[PDB]
């Protein structure tokens, strides 16, 4: 669920943030998106977007309010590593993958401080 | 989930193996029941049945397998206290409150070694 997402985050980038930091970065960190993402860092929020949408498209889950963010699966952190528990349902365990990917590739991606806070309008 | 429950139950009674201790008790401990239940112990396996049950109807919930116990929700457990977590969602949070009003229960019940592995055919 979001919640879990947000310390994911914080599991595998102690320093940060999560909302502070990856809310409103890019073109496609926070609400929707648009064009295409402007750096790597903005390619992983793209990315989660489509896993999203992927998860949404398996016809066995049916997230509460159509939101899998609403939904909770089970995992951990140990020394900066995500471990994604195997007793997660199907749909449970996709979700957990697309969040548990995505805290990975922020830890890996150049933040830009530029992009934070992007005029979407013009450069989406 | 499954393994959830089985481990607030070994959060409320830490001398517990909870398969074998409350797995095939009673009338209505071990898969689905009937009759009236034998003790308080067995009343509460019923009233988790009948909360599942319950949770199974809440039109917003849909279970994969439709089944109630492949439902991860988050919680924890502190000095055989158990908490469950707000940010669980509405369904989580029914499945949650079901268990462990089951593992309080069950820690509360008198233990009746006569019940365990009953003939249900028969006194059920
Ligand atoms: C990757 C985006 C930021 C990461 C951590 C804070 C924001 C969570 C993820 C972005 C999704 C949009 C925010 C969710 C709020 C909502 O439920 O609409
Ligand atoms: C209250 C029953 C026993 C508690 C701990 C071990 C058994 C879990 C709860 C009983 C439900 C039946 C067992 C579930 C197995 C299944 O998925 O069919
Ligand atoms: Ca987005
Ligand atoms: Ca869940
Ligand atoms: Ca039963």
């Amino acid at each position: 669920a979001l919640w879990q997402f947000r310390s994911m985050i914080k599991c595998a980038i102690p320093g940060s943030h999560p909302l502070m930091d990856f809310n409103n970065y890019g073109c496609y960190c926070g609400l929707g998106g648009s064009g295409t993402p402007v750096d790597e860092l903005d390619r992983c929020c793209e990315t989660h977007d489509n896993c999203y949408r992927d998860a949404k498209n398996l016809d066995s889950c049916k997230f509460l309010v159509d939101n899998p963010y609403t939904e909770s699966y089970s995992y951990s952190c140990s020394n900066t590593e995500i471990t994604c528990n195997s007793k997660n349902n199907a749909c449970e365990a996709f979700i957990c993958n697309c969040d548990r990917n995505a805290a990975i590739c922020f830890s890996k991606a150049p933040y830009n401080k530029e992009h934070k806070n992007l005029d979407t309008k013009k450069y989406c």
